[PDB]
């Protein structure tokens, strides 16, 4: 009824929307892994009378309800997708995707981390991004690579009509206690690649993390924080 959807108020397989800004919502889903329930975030922004797509609802399924919850919620078609990684979270639904007409995207280093993963494979390489502090634009929004940070290929957006930055999973909620599944971190480099992240996007205000709430720009402190701790 408004509040930002959390992880026990949303079965495995249902999808939520949570308006952002005009133009911007999140989408919220859950989904098992290793016997535990988790939420996770992506992106949809406006892009003229079609829609950009940031990242799946982790699953084929959840992916399939996602399309149908949008369908349903702003009626526009989903024509291009980005993952932000090549995690199940990011890129398990991607197939989905390509059926329904979506084209999907990633840098080419989430493409390769994803075949030799065993996951699902974005179709198109965003060049431009493979070194720390690069910037492109897609449609509307402005892509970034931080540097290693969660994963050695995470990439940012930007919505410079609202001033919205989606970390991804670069950035953690402001109730993080650690800093998430490390297994494929840097957690090193980490905190580096969010003081980039926090110099290129001053202005940003409101701040989407990978798993779990919004907030504003100290969920960028706050994530550098957890992982310093992490690390320790
Ligand atoms: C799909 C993804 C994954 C699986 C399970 C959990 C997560 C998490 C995760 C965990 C805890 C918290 C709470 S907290 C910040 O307080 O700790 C959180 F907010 C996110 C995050 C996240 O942190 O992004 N991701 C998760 N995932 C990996 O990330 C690595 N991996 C193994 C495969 C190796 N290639 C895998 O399955
Ligand atoms: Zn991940
Ligand atoms: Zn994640």
């Amino acid at each position: 009824s408004g509040e930002y959807p959390t992880v026990n108020e949303i079965p495995v397989g249902e999808v939520r929307l949570y308006q952002i800004a005009d133009g911007v919502w999140s989408h919220i889903a859950t989904q098992s892994f290793d016997g535990a329930v988790y939420p996770s975030n992506g992106l949809i922004v406006r892009d003229g009378d079609e829609l950009l797509l940031i990242d799946t609802a982790w699953g084929a399924k959840n992916t399939a309800a996602l399309l149908a919850e949008i369908e349903k919620q702003i009626g526009l078609p989903v024509t291009r997708a980005v993952s932000t990684h090549f995690h199940d979270d990011r890129v398990g639904g991607v197939d989905v995707l390509r059926a329904a007409g979506v084209a999907t995207y990633a840098s080419p280093s989430t493409r390769r981390l994803a075949e030799a993963e065993g996951n699902e494979i974005p179709t198109h390489s965003l060049e431009g991004l493979s070194s720390s502090g690069d910037a492109v634009r897609f449609g509307p929004v402005e892509l970034f690579y931080p540097g290693a940070a969660h994963s050695t290929d995470n990439l940012v957006v930007y919505v410079p009509s609202a001033n919205v930055l989606y970390g991804g999973c670069a950035v953690h909620e402001l109730s993080s206690t650690s800093a998430g599944n490390v297994a494929d971190a840097d957690l090193a480099e980490w905190p580096t690649s969010v003081e980039r992240i926090q110099k290129h996007y001053p202005e940003a205000e409101v701040v989407i993390p990978g798993h779990g709430l919004p907030g504003g720009l100290d969920l960028l402190q706050h994530t550098a924080n957890v992982v310093k701790a992490h690390k320790n």
